[PDB]
C-alpha cells in the first residue's frame, strides 16, 4: 500500500542544477517526515536531511547546506529535492524515504532512487586589432577559436563577449554566442557557430568607445580573445 515513486534519472552538465521528485501514496503524507539519502556509486549511504510535510520544516546534515534543498507539496503528496551547482562529486543515487516515529524514527519505506550523473592548447584569435568608425555606422568584429566551441549535445556555442569601457571592469554583453545579457542595447548582436563568431553593433554610438573581448567559456576552461579596440569618429 505505501509507495514512494521517485522521478527519472538525470544527466547534467557541471555547474547545473536538478530537482527530483518523490510522490508518496498509501499513507497520510503529512503524518510522516521525508528523508533524502545520497549514495555515491560504490560507496555507502549518506543522510542529507528531511522535510516535515505538516509544517514544511526541515533539518539538514550540515555537509549538504548549500547543496541540497528539501521541500514538499501537501496538495500532491510530493517531496522535492534540488541540487545546486552540480559538481562531479554529486553523481550518485538519491533516495527519499519515509521516517516513522512508531518505528524508532527509522526509515519505513524507500523510493526506488533517482540517478544523477554530472558529466560534460586552445587559441582564441580575434580581429581587427582595432578600428575607428563614424558615429552611426555599423561595426563588425571577428573572433575565432582553434577548436570548435559548439556542443552538439546541448546544441550551444560556449562563447561570450565582454565590453570594457575606459577605466571600467569588463561587462558581459553576450553569452552562448548569441544571447544578450539584460541591460544590453539591441545594437549589440552576437552570432556565429563552431569556430568563427562575430559581434555586431547595428549603429555605433559615442558611448561604445571600448575594447571588446570574446571568450570561450566552459566549466574548467576559459580563454580570452586578444580583444578589439573600438573608437568612434565624428559624422
Amino acid at each position: 500500500e505505501v509507495q514512494l515513486q521517485q522521478s527519472g534519472p538525470e544527466l547534467v552538465k557541471p555547474g547545473a542544477s536538478v530537482k527530483m521528485s518523490c510522490k508518496a501514496s498509501g499513507y497520510t503524507f503529512t503524518s510522516y517526515v521525508m528523508h533524502w539519502v545520497k549514495q555515491k556509486p560504490g560507496q555507502g549511504l549518506e543522510w542529507i536531511g528531511y522535510i516535515n510535510p505538516y509544517n514544511d520544516g526541515t533539518k539538514y546534515n550540515e555537509k549538504f547546506k548549500g547543496k541540497a534543498t528539501l521541500t514538499s507539496d501537501k496538495s500532491s503528496s510530493t517531496a522535492y529535492m534540488e541540487l545546486s551547482s552540480l559538481t562531479s562529486e554529486d553523481s550518485a543515487v538519491y533516495y527519499c524515504a519515509r521516517g516513522a516515529y512508531k518505528r524508532g524514527y527509522a526509515m519505513d519505506y524507500w523510493g526506488q532512487g533517482t540517478s544523477v550523473t554530472v558529466s560534460s592548447d586552445l587559441v582564441m584569435s580575434q580581429s581587427p586589432s582595432s578600428l575607428a568608425v563614424s558615429a552611426g555606422e555599423k561595426v563588425t568584429m571577428s573572433c575565432k577559436s582553434s577548436q570548435s566551441l559548439f556542443n552538439s549535445r546541448t546544441r550551444k556555442n560556449y562563447l561570450a563577449w565582454y565590453q570594457q569601457k575606459p577605466g571600467q571592469s569588463p561587462k558581459l554583453l553576450i553569452y552562448w554566442a548569441s544571447t544578450r545579457e539584460s541591460g544590453v542595447p539591441d545594437r549589440f548582436t552576437g552570432s556565429g557557430s563552431g569556430t568563427d563568431f562575430t559581434l555586431t553593433i547595428s549603429s555605433v554610438q559615442a558611448e561604445d568607445l571600448a575594447v571588446y573581448y570574446c571568450k570561450q567559456s566552459y566549466y574548467h576552461m576559459y580563454t580570452f580573445g586578444s580583444g578589439t579596440k573600438l573608437e568612434i569618429k565624428h559624422h
